[PDB]
This record gives C-alpha cells, structure tokens and sequence, in this order.
C-alpha cells in the first residue's frame, strides 16, 4: 500500500496513507536517495511495517545497502518506523531535540545526535558521509526540532513539516508549533536553498517555491495574530 515517485534519477519520494479518524486516509512523504553504491532515507513511513515495505523496495528495485537515515522531527509520521530501520542494522540520525522529545512523545529516538551551527547547517562532525545531503535547522517552526534536508546535485529540497504547500488555508495545527518564530524559520528554508525549484513536504504533494512563500505568509499573519495585541 506504499506509492514509490521517482523525482529524480537518484531520488524517489515515499508514500505511505494512515487512517486518522475524522479525517480518513492521511499522506506522509519522505525520501529515498541513491549515492553511487548506496542509498540514504529521509524520515520513516507512519508504521514499522510500511518501513519494513520501504526497505523491501529499495532491496527489490535498487538492491544496495541502506546506508543511513535521517528523520526530520520527532513524530509518529516520521519517527513511527524507527524500530524497522534499527532491525534492519541502519545508523539513523535526528535533531538532538527530536532525540530529546522523542522519549516524552512515545517516540524511539535516533541513534546519533545533529547538533548545528548558529547559522543553522549541521556541524559535519556530527553528520558523517551523508554524501548529498545537506541538512539545515531553519528554526522553530512547526515544532520546535523541525530540521529540512537539501539534495546536492538536484533541484529538490524537503521542507519536513514546516512548509506547507501554496494551496493551504492555514499552517495546520499549532499544539507544538512557535508562532512568533515560524516564518522566520520558513524564510531561513528558502534562503538555505535558494535554487531549489521542487519542495516535497511531509504531507502535501511536490510543489514549488510558490509553497515556501505562502508558507512565510501564512506565518507572518500567525505571528502578529498571536503576538502582537496589548
């Protein structure tokens, strides 16, 4: 039940649906990248078993070990296969605050720790040989840990959740979101990778930068809205 989309030659988006209640079956997006004789993952699907899917595919379509993951926060639709990928004897990396966060929200925390500079890029000694994969900390945003992964050598960028797509009428739910600092944050994406012309999200389709400024937008009208009373 996983949809595979290649974006690129050495790119393909995952796919996995999880029934929510009230709202029915609900998408969640992550990556899959080749680099030269091994293959990296962007955030796990919603369960251990659609993770388990994942892998098989890889192995059926790819055949090349999985050398690393990297999940981009610290929830179910990207942290609910953690187990499947550890079975599978696959380093995963996270934010240090996702790890943090992880135990709080029932989550399995990564095995490493990124921590990143004050300009947001990951301190390389804590992410090494991620090969293609630049990963970026624009900031609080829709969670407070929410960390974005650019692709060298392509056109694409995942925003995890903090980007919405150019279509959305609100930024989603704002439980653990920061509303004075998420457009910076969104900002701080589109500025990271600025030629970046495809944006995959966690739970809208591809689209393009048109999502990173609706998104900014969007927050910039949050931000005073929450904020900027008496």
């Amino acid at each position: 039940s996983l949809v595979f989309r290649q974006l690129a030659p050495n790119v393909w988006q995952h796919t996995s649906y999880l029934d929510m209640p009230g709202f029915g079956a609900v998408a969640s997006n992550g990556l899959i990248v080749r680099d030269g004789g091994r293959v990296l993952v962007v955030d796990t699907a919603w369960t251990d078993d659609q993770t388990a899917q994942i892998l098989n595919w890889i192995k059926q379509e790819i055949n090349l070990p999985v050398a690393l993951a990297v999940v981009t926060h610290a929830h179910q639709d990207k942290m609910g296969g953690m187990d499947a990928l550890h079975a599978a004897g696959i380093a995963t990396y996270a934010n240090a605050l996702s790890n943090q966060l992880a135990p709080q929200e029932g989550m399995v925390a990564a095995q490493h720790s990124l921590t990143f500079a004050a300009n947001g890029w990951v301190e390389p000694a804590t992410a090494p040989n991620f090969g293609p994969l630049k990963v970026f900390y624009p900031g609080p945003g829709h969670t407070s840990d929410n960390i974005t992964v650019g692709i060298d050598g392509t056109d694409i960028a995942f925003g995890g959740c903090l980007i919405k797509d150019s279509k959305a009428k609100s930024l989603g739910n704002l439980g653990d979101a920061d509303t004075e600092h998420y457009a910076a944050s969104a900002r701080a994406f589109g500025a990271a990778f600025p030629k970046a012309s495809m944006i995959v999200m966690s739970h809208s389709a591809p689209d393009s930068r048109a999502a990173i400024t609706h998104t900014a937008r969007m927050a910039d009208k949050l931000r005073l809205e929450h904020h900027h009373h008496h």
